[PDB]
């Protein structure tokens, strides 16, 4: 119930070496030269310049994404946008450009092997169909390790741009994107604000027992194929290093979140769990009649919130 | 839902192989040969009597470590052998129970696990975005395509098995269903080690039609790919890549006796895609058609399978 | 699921228009002209920069008050303009976010809301029973049919927009998908105000085939109607009424450049019904065919849409 | 099972949501209705039945709407007892003439009123603004413009018309219906003293605030679709305010006639709790038939009850 | 197929040389059993109609049940034997029976062995798919519908023998399975004067199994999946041929009224047209474009009108 | 979708057995004894090496001829033996491949086919109407109920196997899943011939709860029955009949070591119905709980099964 959801705050599952793991990971990332590249890209828009932007990241993977900038003298405020799980079509260029038309230098980072970008990370062994369980038996090999770092590197690259006001950079996204937005804000102090639509990758131990649809269930499919009890124990150990309930505590930027009460993909409880772990200026928008989908009303909130803090 | 039986019997789509088809594989096999197998065996406890069970790994294309269980009849050989390939994302606990049962039928059996699926390592980089699944990983290039490494692993597997002392290299067979049947055929086409081939409704065949006739996963992964990459050239390049791995192009190299099965109401590996591969085989072959079965275990064909293998390898 | 492409490219069903087709509309436009627009603008706050947003209403057929958001680029014009029509029962919050984004692309945009759906008033009486939905309201007579008022509202909308000072009347376009695309085409056919037309898989086309080929709502609303009214004459009269609103009969009056899209696996607006309308257009036209898309947002066509509108209006 | 426990259902009695002007609203509505001349009309209608006369009956009602319906009377000297039958939501085919005629064959002068724009009848009421696909939310932002305002009055006027017939014993008139029909039967009995008995199969339009959170199928969910399209918080508040004027938990209190109701425990359309809520608000001779293994459908066993109950009170 | 093709679809009969002999013998075995009918008053909230429970002995000495409703007045009244759909009988469909009586017909709703009611003594030879469709399917002598068909015949014999029943005005009606029993009964007996069958089932079996999209025809497919032996399939269809309507229709000489919904997935239009096109008698088929395997209001008027004309 | 694991571990519904429970079976076993087994063996060709395969029939309750494949390790015995029972309407080609594989594991195995399902004759008359399926055949009386004959066939099967020379009567086991597991437990309860019992998510247990918790067939066959027979007494009598065959009433007679499995997301044999049976066992027992599996083949439990049988028989 809404009354219980408002109070649901599961106990962190972070291991003693939680922060050490990330400290090291950030370091390995730092050992890679960004070597960013910009390439003009033609698009039927007036008042905005569009480019294709790539840069080197963790494991020497080349990360892609479209970069749209308001066509005028800046520095303009900027946004790094993250897309949903297996939900990126044509690098979501139309969204990127529209954000630019709203006055934001925007870059839509494409998640490794999904919407685009290269993934050099080896596949240690078998796993369920999907990205959720690639290299899940070790925090070092897990899929989202590289992804999280790419999100951080993305901010480093954007911030370094001359036409970008480094003091007015925001991160936004829904589900997977919202999770990347929060993880990036937790692992970096570059973003000034965070907006996350029903964030994914949160409260994994409950998610696998409450979700009714993919992709959380990819973990269940994994356990079905690997009956060893130790596998389950090790898998959840790995996931704890990437769980939002453990990362939320490091977020110090103002955060705006949304949750649809009939969401079957990113269950309300998993989202409230992340929200209730945030120790910063925050606000959660609850929509009774919406699920894992585009919520018109929240779009107004999003625009208003970003405008207030960046525009 | 697919073609009638009269048309199916005559369906033989034009090969889509490019001029460099055989060259591509010739090079691929070479790169594979540049990797030392360095196989390893490790005893594995299992509640069976009369059979020895092991965990077997070996190095393959791109230096990937391939896994799989290896069961051998507990007695003096050399015993005939079988390399078994599992279905797409359909491997549970490395299918050990099946492996062991095959051994109990008198065969030295190895169930190779497909890269990143049932097990095994996949070192191959992911060039760029692709649809959820393995079907489109590195699909924009025959060199980077997922099944390139897999096919080679299948070949290397045979090289490893054959080299075993307790294995009669003249009585080695390859079996599998769907993805497994496709790997069985591809291995026989790329190697002369196997003496016989059994493939239950083979997958990875007649791609250009499959994407227009399949009603369920995983062929539709290709469709999802094109939805996310509207560029017309992408489609053209993707099918170019697939042609190098299509069974209608590999079948022609199979010279071993082949037994195949097809369920007429199969929605995953459409009858037409399977007949297409079959009609491209130029060797002793036989296709078992089951009117009331789909993409599933077909009891009646199991008898055929056993009988066929027994005749050519066992008795 | 539909008929081969090679056949689709040649599918051109025989018009079903009755002798009084054009007369019916001539009279309808007249009745509409007997109503004073009396438009109204009201500022509306929206978290956007560089665009002014308003709520716009005006009187139309049967004295119905029509609603819609109106967004204009915040700067000296006259700016080119677009009248956007939304899909069947597919309007949320008057689709304000789309309206505003169009304005941000440099177009004075008005998203007309279809009577009783996304908004707007519908004074038209309900003659008798009909299936759940709008598709069969007053279907037993062309005078009482639901889309009669809607079509006229679309026309009146253009009259209102065109009269605006910050709007260049020579650069006005109509766009929409499914129901919206049908309204865009119908408006261009009944008026000469719009310069260009863009229609994503248009609805309300080739009714007699649609009811035998569609796999999902809302075309099937007609089938539900016939199930509840077994009288043979009802079916005959219903299709007679529909003929006056069918795109295969209106397309012939469209003289503006038209851009259309169709997803080959569309179950709602079957490919054949869309090709039928397209093949009846006698004007500069182009149909974008997408093999792997259905009745949904097609990213690739969005580029075409922007490009086409930019070329003809910007 | 999916709703509240049977033990809890028997005690579920939600607090009325009626506003201070509840009874005033209806008092005025009945008055506006009275300002319209019925001007009924009868027209012979041919039907393959023996022993029954069938007619088409229309009459003027609220907003000057012409209401339709078939009228069947036992072919013999009366006055006969009479029934006004109301049909389910968008569930009327050919004006349900076969049911009408069968009721007449049971000895009842029967009239099946057709709900505005659904099974038949005219609806003059204007559509104030946008609303969800369906009738549930037409003019929902005001009790004066709400769809069921005209419908309820039509049901009342129907009774006035029937009662005035010479071949009808005004002291033996009943109202029956299921779901929407049962709701109209109860509403009519609450707003009129003409009917002697009421039978309602799992009544609809009851306990709206809970219904929208418990229903698993249409048409209650039309309200949810409405709120999805109109995010304004005030809209929700105003919509429920409007619904309260038509909610059975607020009208039941005015029912003084003997009432028979049925509820299927696995009903997903008219959830058991919404039905028990209406029943528990009735202050009159009543009886609720509970069927564990039935849902929103025809319940054979309750048909016997229905016939037996009507026969006892009217026959 | 298209309505144009459906109108001409007339599959070749599958009847074996001993077709008529099989039934001739079956009718004889039936005749060796004493009906010994029984009537028992049954209370029902109806006025103007008397209701009873009627049982009688049939093939294999099975006791057949059913409700019997008669107009409460001096007859003899015309009569109807109603057959219910496959596994579609609730409370012996008493409400329908009673309503028919209220329409002026002495009506008996025979309940099909083990389904809506009635006893089934026939042994189960061996394994078969879940359902009745394949019980004893490996032999025409042991097949489930053999006993059912005969019960339908015996039912007419019993009804006809009633004093309050005009034996020259007896009809048989039913939908799907019921319609199949109505036709089969008219083909195996000359007692009924008219036949009404809503989208008849048990027709054109060899095509039905390849065209049906839902149960219960698919029960045959389930059977073949569980019994891979090729001979099993051959023998099964051999058995079915003895009960197929395309082989029985030719013996129907009574006026017949049929209905078919073009979107029917249970009793595919082609299987129904196949039966219809094999009828050599006064007949008429009502085609409904927008209806499937369900109650069709418009056809109900036709049904009433047709029965009224020929019996009323 | 059931209760918590904490509650399941403690769920032990009150037995529903009637005073004449044990008397009913005592008589039933007697009637069975009045029938001469008259078993028959017939060689059957199968592409296997090291195993002999036969078709075995024998007479049982009501003089029904029961079938099944019989595979024996091709070597000098006596070998340990297994009687395998198949799932509800889940037998294809008499599951010969499984039978033969068991034999290859060293067990003389007989896969009894359940009356009218996988094979075997069912002479029992059908008293009256019932729902589509076997679950409610003759449900209005314990004497006429379908599973009465089936249970006895299971017992007679053990009598026949035990009597074989190549079979060590002190090492005979019964195994099965769902319906098969229910037959394995019932047989062990009605006979002292089997030394061990293995039952995968046993069916036919805790009927009164099952009908309110099951989400799929075949338990729901009972619900279909009550829908077609509204008489309140019917329901009462039906559950009375079922009580005589419910595992929660038979489990108490099982004295052999028992191994059971349950998938927590099982919708066919709900976890609670299986735990109810398990918690009524008063013998060496162990229940394997699988969180991510349902009514299906569970690889991990197969290892347990093999290991358990090997320990007690091989
Ligand atoms: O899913 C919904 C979509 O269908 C609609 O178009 O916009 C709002 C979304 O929530
Ligand atoms: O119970 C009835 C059944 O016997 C009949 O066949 O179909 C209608 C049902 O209501
Ligand atoms: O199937 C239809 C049913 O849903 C409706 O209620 O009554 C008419 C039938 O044809
Ligand atoms: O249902 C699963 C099946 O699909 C797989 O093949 O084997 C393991 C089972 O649990
Ligand atoms: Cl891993
Ligand atoms: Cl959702
Ligand atoms: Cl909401
Ligand atoms: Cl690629
Ligand atoms: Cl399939
Ligand atoms: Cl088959
Ligand atoms: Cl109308
Ligand atoms: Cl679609
Ligand atoms: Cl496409
Ligand atoms: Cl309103
Ligand atoms: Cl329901
Ligand atoms: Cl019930
Ligand atoms: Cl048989
Ligand atoms: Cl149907
Ligand atoms: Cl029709
Ligand atoms: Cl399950
Ligand atoms: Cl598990």
């Amino acid at each position: 119930s809404l009354e219980e959801l408002k109070k649901y705050k599961p106990k962190k599952t972070a291991r003693p070496d939680f922060s050490d793991f990330w400290k090291k990971s950030l370091e390995e990332l730092r050992q890679v030269e960004a070597e960013p590249t910009l390439e003009s890209y033609d698009y039927p828009v007036k008042g905005v310049k569009v480019y294709r932007l790539t840069y080197q990241s963790f494991g020497h993977s080349k990360i892609e994404g479209f970069y749209a900038v308001p066509d005028q003298t800046g520095p303009h405020p900027a946004l790094v946008r993250f897309h949903g799980y297996n939900a990126s079509y044509d690098g979501g260029i139309h969204d990127i450009v529209n954000w630019a038309l709203h006055g934001y230098a925007t870059f839509g980072m494409l998640v490794r092997g999904q919407g685009g970008s290269e993934d050099t990370s080896v596949t240690p062994g078998g796993h369920a169909l999907g990205w959720m369980t690639k290299g899940i038996l070790s925090k070092d090999t897990y899929y989202y390790r590289g992804v999280y770092l790419d999100a951080v590197r993305a901010l480093e690259v954007i911030q370094s741009f001359p036409e970008v006001d480094e003091h007015r950079i925001g991160v936004i996204g829904g589900a997977q994107g919202g999770a990347l937005a929060i993880a990036a804000a937790a692992l970096s102090d570059i973003p000034k604000v965070v907006v996350a639509d029903y964030p994914y990758l949160s409260n994994f131990e409950r998610a696998v027992d409450v979700a009714l649809e993919q992709p959380y269930l990819e973990i269940n499919s994994y356990f079905r194929r690997n009956s060893d009890p130790k596998v389950e124990e090790k898998a959840f150990e790995t996931l704890s290093y990437f769980d939002l309930i453990n990362l939320a505590g490091w977020v110090k930027q103002p955060t705006l979140m949304a949750i649809g009460l009939i969401d079957k993909i990113t269950p309300p409880s998993t989202v409230f769990a992340a929200y209730n772990h945030l120790e910063t200026d925050k606000d959660l928008k609850v929509y009774r009649y919406f699920g894992h989908e585009f919520i018109p009303a929240f779009q107004t909130e999003k625009l208003s919130f970003l405008q207030k803090h960046l525009l």
